[PDB]
């Protein structure tokens, strides 16, 4: 199958076959822009995102085709999600608030008392007195409102990027497992503990993706901007459930006061698993860890407009 090297150590290209799912994520903030009875997944002559997915289903006749959306969808809505769902057989559509996330979740209490006590013994002449200050007053907002506030909680009620970003990573860390949770019937070779690839709804499949050799299994986005490249989660690609590097980017996220679900839950963990450290190289990182297709257009958005910024 072949290796490719980072930081001294080789790591295996592990397969991604063609029955492993592809997900699509749509969370609303606002629903009622949609008819009552309509689809409430975007698809504007700017952002055909629906379209978008209708497409990549009809590609991948053999694939099963996650949709997790959310939001406060009125009934005649998810009526027509479900009418979507017996269109196109492989498409199986997701709600965020049937599955359950408390295995990922940690209070914020406990997250800012462990920050407090590493920087409180720090002397008062060295310590970050700001940053202690600025977690101090965290908590004690969260003891003072909702003492049991946790990072589910808080980002439910964050809504954009930020919560639908934090949830992306949730549901990647259950992989194929989601589908099985939610009880969608009929997903061809899906596997406990299998994988899952995520693409942003405005990364257009033009062909078939077949299967995938990614480092230990996973990849991910790598954008270029002017004469830049970041790493990005706009596609995600594990080839099993729990995946080590998301699972570093959780406990980034279970011990820093204010984790950012993509600056940490992706990127950091990533780095971090692969030991890109701020000595190391970061055009060889990405390079390495790039999710490369020639079957998909990626950030098209980009061409047009982004759908919320
Ligand atoms: O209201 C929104 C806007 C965006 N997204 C998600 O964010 C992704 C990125 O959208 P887009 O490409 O328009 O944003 P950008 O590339 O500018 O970050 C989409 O595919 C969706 O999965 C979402 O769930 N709800
Ligand atoms: C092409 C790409 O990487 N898009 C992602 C998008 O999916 C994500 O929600 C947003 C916020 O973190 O960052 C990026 O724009
Ligand atoms: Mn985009």
């Amino acid at each position: 199958s072949g290796s490719a090297n980072f930081a001294g150590v080789e790591y295996p290209l592990l397969p991604l076959d063609q029955h492993t799912p592809l997900l699509f994520q749509w969370f609303e903030r606002n629903p009622s822009r949609f008819g009552e009875n309509q689809i409430p997944i975007i698809n504007t002559q700017q952002n055909p995102y629906l379209n978008n997915i209708i497409n990549a289903a009809i590609i991948e006749k053999e694939r099963t085709i996650g949709v997790l959306v959310d939001g406060n969808f009125s009934a005649g809505q998810k009526k027509a999600l479900a009418k979507l769902e017996k269109q196109y057989e492989n498409i199986k559509v997701i709600y965020n608030s049937d599955l359950d996330y408390s295995m990922y979740d940690k209070k914020l209490s406990d997250i800012y008392l462990e920050n407090i006590a590493k920087i409180e013994a720090q002397p008062a002449n060295v310590r970050d007195e700001y940053l202690l200050g600025e977690i101090k007053k965290s908590l004690n907002e969260v003891l003072k409102n909702n003492p049991e506030e946790s990072l589910v909680s808080s980002h439910d009620k964050r809504l954009g990027h930020v919560r639908f970003d934090f949830y992306r990573n949730l549901f990647l860390l259950k992989g194929s497992n989601a589908f099985l949770e939610a009880g969608k019937h009929g997903c061809h070779h899906l596997q406990p503990g299998g994988g899952c690839i995520y693409l942003d709804a405005d990364m257009l499949l033009t062909g078939k993706l077949g299967t995938l050799y990614l480092p230990d299994g996973i990849a991910v986005h790598v954008s270029r901007k002017g004469n830049s490249m970041s790493l990005e989660n706009g596609i995600i690609a594990v080839n099993r459930s729990e995946h080590p590097a998301l699972k570093k980017g959780l406990e980034i996220m279970h011990s820093k006061p204010y984790g950012d679900p993509y600056i940490d839950g992706v990127c950091g963990g990533l780095r971090h698993y692969f030991n890109c450290s701020i000595r190391h190289n970061y055009e060889e990182f990405c390079n390495f860890i790039e999710f490369k297709h020639e079957h998909i257009f990626m950030d098209t958005s980009s061409l047009t407009i982004s759908s919320w910024r």
